[PDB]
């Protein structure tokens, strides 16, 4: 587990604002810390502290500090930004990063918003971080005393049960900040990704329709019971993806008769064949894809 | 109303089993009592007590009684019976028929059916008779100790009221009766029924649809909520519709969402306007037909 | 089932505007029919066509017809009203009753009010009949078009499938009355009602509680369940009266678990001792007191 | 933080199975690791990796290791049990418990009991930790391949949380195992954590009452709305808390009714007043305590 996030960091990290790359790589104060300083074109940009998790006391988790202020307007909201971070949630649990030497989220935190929501939080929030620490203060044995934690949920309960809090919080937020141009750029960010949820749930939809079409298509050898359950399967993801392009209010109603169907669908339909598995499969993603509306 | 019945009486009632005209007619106990005799091919074959009505006391009537036991395996299930039923139905809300010389039915009531499924139930219920009563004692008290009541609902709400309630009738009545080829006999007629039962959800679904189209398409005066209220409502008894007339299984399960959102169609669509009108009503229909699978 | 009346009626019924008795009783057109003059005080007072039943076509009634309109404003409104609608509700599920000589109920009728609500109707509501008919017209084979019709509740499922219709024509009723003075005379009468079955129930719960309380207490030959059973069934029917005596809006949600525990207190505790049998008893009258509630 | 754990801990932790004192403390191989080895009696004990935390990135906790095989039929189950892990909850908001040299846990673990209920299990369930983690496997990636991990609750939600999913987990468990004196073994230690939930629920209701009763009479300040909201709210937790006092069958039944007013009158009754806070609190509290009935 080691060596994967360091193969894909010797290897380096393509950007449209310059390449990054390990300048100084260390093995930290214990046996399990690890010092990584990393280099964007061709300056030192920031340094990366990194646990592999030491079982069963420790969770694995990344620390990003010391970045390069020089870089503050290129970097945040870039190709950049959004590539680094799909690059670390596929082994880290958990995320810190330094908030410090960036204005925009600084400014916002402080404004009130909601840490998920601010500029920097909201991408973290993308990438499937649901959790969220705000320290701004060090409290006593931690020396950069301002950076964001940010978590994985443990589990599909947490997932929809943070989310559940995350719109509580934004609600509250909306009915006490004052500042409108901020109110908006939140009101955007928060429906936009209401919307990016949708259109998932849109396309795994289209794709299992059409895994369901060409099934009771071209799998010849089927129960009678198969090819009901995959062809109304397929009509409802219709109807269902068909509210979703609409951003209909009614649509996740929908999506949730849709969803125990598709799974009936799968459980029914799945077998050794390719065409049974892409069936069952695509009846999985668009069942995954309607948790965050349920 | 009284020479209606009386000229397609004497007129004379077309069978295969032999054509039925009046033997001896006569005015009843009361004014508004009449007794009528009447004969299947050469034979006298039974008596009608019928009733006009005398408001606002009396309901319109006919019994029929006092048949003859050698025509009881030729007529019942015959072109014969289905003819009279709908004959009377023509001119009487309620109707009485003697079970007692119709082996067929007696045995089956105390096998324990409802008096709706029965075999000669069946066919007053197909025409438009809802309500039963079933009179088996004649204890000491009542004279006419084997007849049938029948009734045609009095609303459109009573008559889905009523299905609603034989339904039960017909689930308990299933976790009841040991004897295996009556049940399927009842679960076969009772089927049918169904089958009549969800073609009338999809044609209320179909009149919704087009009632909705064109609600959305002309009132243009409407609110961005009704264009969606009514928008959704059409694609939703779509997908219904559709898995109607394939006798889908999933069906009962989707015309129980379109219900509640067709109601709530209706409840924001409604109006002076005939278009407003129609949206309604066409929702409110559909939402009549689903109670029986509901 | 004849005599039971004609014996209570030949008696003489005492009021204090005068006692009635038979001045002439006959047999009527038919076999079944019967017209009995009446007398209150010195004066013949009016004419009773009753029916006894004449089964299965036949339900039996009892029309008060003919009245006498020098007695009408001391009548209406009287002991000799209320007791002589509860003397005709102990043998007549349906009662057609002339308001051609009432001038309150007559106008009031006209103005809008449901016939149940009218200052005659809301009398025999009180004595258990729901279902109401208002003739103006006479509509052809009906002389003296100017009587309300009325009738007892076939099934409890029916007793508040149609009190639930009062409330909605009361609900519209209000919405559309412009008239203040009648509006309250209405509001008053609806409400006394609402108030009149709380008080039965909370008079029914008190008797309950006691005889429970008896029933633990003396009762020592019982189970520790039973003693737990009347027990609690106690403790709750407490909590529902004290929230019926303050008509408070969370008492029929409460009077909801009470009867529901109160018919598990009867079938544990019932049987051949009398104590026992007054626990049971006055379990099952509480809990039919509160179907008006549910 | 450091010096409260240590004082205890040289000054010596008394029991009726052999004093405990510290042999060999040492600081572990970072900063912030600690490791301490203890003595029962004459012999040495265990091994105590512990944590002050090192803030944001850790949290506090202690880890219990290397134990003695000899004093395993002993220890577990006594006073000194008892006592070390009282102990510890005072300092230590997750704690690891080796269960390798524990016969009966073990045991019990692999029975598929939830490690809550299990017997080592059990004791730190008492002492105020809810979150439940078994580490069996050591497969290849893990050293210390037998442990229990146990956290204390983050909010009253968690705490309510958690407790309602190890019912799911109990009932879950029991509709599986057919060990039926283990079985029973695990509802009776259930059982109690039952009897131990009614009467917080008992004593929630209670506080609940008086905060009630106290708002009614000295906020005259209040719509009538809640003068009837907290006062009818008061009569519900009497009646409820009756029936816990008497671990009555029909409470949780009871207890159901009263928290979804309960919660009622928290929201229309709260406020910026005090009186109005503790009215909602101690309702929130009720409300939080019947969750494990329910």
């Amino acid at each position: 587990k080691y060596e994967e996030l360091l193969k894909t960091l010797e290897n380096g990290i393509n950007s449209e604002e310059g390449e990054i790359r390990l300048v100084r790589k260390s093995q930290g104060r214990f046996k399990e810390e690890f010092n990584f300083d990393l280099s964007l074109g061709s300056k030192p940009l920031l340094t990366l502290k990194v646990f592999l998790g030491r079982k069963p006391y420790w969770q694995p988790w990344v620390e990003v500090f010391g970045v390069n202020p020089n870089l503050r307007n290129v970097f945040f909201g870039s190709e950049a930004e959004r590539k680094l971070y799909e690059f670390l949630s596929e082994h880290f649990g958990r995320i810190f990063v330094e908030y410090f030497e960036d204005k925009e989220t600084t400014y916002e935190l402080q404004k009130g918003v909601p840490p998920a929501l601010s500029r920097l939080g909201f991408e973290l929030l993308k990438l499937g971080y649901t959790y969220f620490r705000d320290w701004f203060i060090p409290e006593g044995l931690m020396e950069g005393g301002h950076k964001i934690q940010a978590e994985k949920p443990k589990t599909a309960e947490a997932k929809a049960r943070h989310l559940a809090n995350l719109k509580k919080e934004f609600e509250e937020f909306i009915g006490k900040c004052e500042d409108e141009g901020l109110i908006k750029k939140v009101k955007e960010r928060y429906n936009f990704l209401e919307e990016e949820a949708e259109e998932r749930c849109r396309l795994a939809a289209q794709a299992c329709i059409r895994a369901c079409e060409r099934y009771l298509a071209l799998c010849t050898e089927s129960s009678r019971e198969q090819r009901q359950h995959a062809g109304d399967c397929a009509d409802l993801c219709r109807l269902a993806a068909l509210l979703l392009e609409r951003r209909s209010p009614w649509a996740p109603a929908a999506c949730e008769l849709a969803a125990r169907y598709a799974l009936a669908c799968a459980e029914r339909c799945d077998g050794d064949e390719p065409l049974e598995r892409e069936c069952a499969g695509a009846c999985r993603r668009f069942v995954a894809a309607c948790a965050p509306l349920l």
